[PDB]
């Protein structure tokens, strides 16, 4: 995330990395969201790539023992049956990971709680964007956990030409947009977090940004809407 800051140690017990095996090491690609003990809530375009794939949870340094992480691998990989790796305009950026082990849950590896289906946020409503992605366009990974205050931009604002016109979608939820932070490569497939009734609640998947750059004055981040898959995600986990 470009123009956040560090997160607390574990503040956010929800967020995971995922990781890719490359040679004989881990590298970190994407973000995501313990939904189950053994499921992980991330974008479809993450695991576009055939690879070998790990959850990390607990984790707050990427590079560095914190003394309360878990790994555990990916069993399966359900992605949307609508997603379509040539139009992230489209939507449907959204997979289930089943953990091949259930994680302990305890002071850093929680549960993300997941809005009512359909709920939609007024606009510019308070939302954290958290993860390891870039820190610049165009730069690189950063080594502890960041955060970014990032209001939402309801869907009529979003979807307005000066802004992302018909590239956005009602299955989709906008935050930030203000040039300065933002999401960026390697958040992707995290959480966007939201203040509802006094409860946190992860109502978006980061799925995109601006071609020209991560932090682009009106082209805000911009996220799956959890609330239009609840069914899904639901169905998923009921029939595996
Ligand atoms: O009402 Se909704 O979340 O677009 O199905
Ligand atoms: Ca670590």
């Amino acid at each position: 995330v470009v123009g956040g800051t560090e997160a607390q140690r574990n503040s956010w017990p929800s967020q995971i990395s995922l990781q890719y095996r490359s040679g004989s090491s881990w590298a970190h690609t994407c973000g995501g969201t313990l939904i189950r003990q053994n499921w992980v809530m991330t974008a479809a375009h993450c695991v576009d790539r055939e690879l070998t794939f790990r959850v990390v949870v607990g984790e707050h340094n990427l590079n560095q023992n914190d003394g309360t992480e878990q790994y555990v691998g990916v069993q399966k990989i359900v992605v949307h049956p609508y997603w379509n790796t040539d139009d992230v305009a489209a939507g449907y950026d959204i997979a289930l990971l089943r953990l091949a082990q259930s994680v302990t849950l305890n002071s850093y590896v929680q549960l993300g709680v997941l809005p009512r289906a359909g709920t939609i946020l007024a606009n510019n409503s308070p939302c954290y964007i958290t993860g390891w992605g870039l820190t610049r366009t165009n730069g690189q990974l950063a080594q502890t956990l960041q955060q970014a205050y990032l209001p939402t931009v309801d869907y009529a604002i979003c979807s307005s030409s000066s802004y992302w016109g018909s590239t956005v979608k009602n299955s989709m939820v906008c935050a930030g947009g203000d040039g300065v932070r933002s999401g960026c490569q390697g958040d992707s497939g995290g959480p966007l977090h939201c203040l509802v009734n006094g409860q946190y609640a992860v109502h978006g998947v980061t799925s995109f940004v601006s071609r020209l750059g991560c932090n682009v004055t009106r082209k805000p981040t911009v996220f799956t809407r959890v609330s239009a898959y609840i069914s899904w995600i639901n169905n998923v986990i009921a029939s595996n």
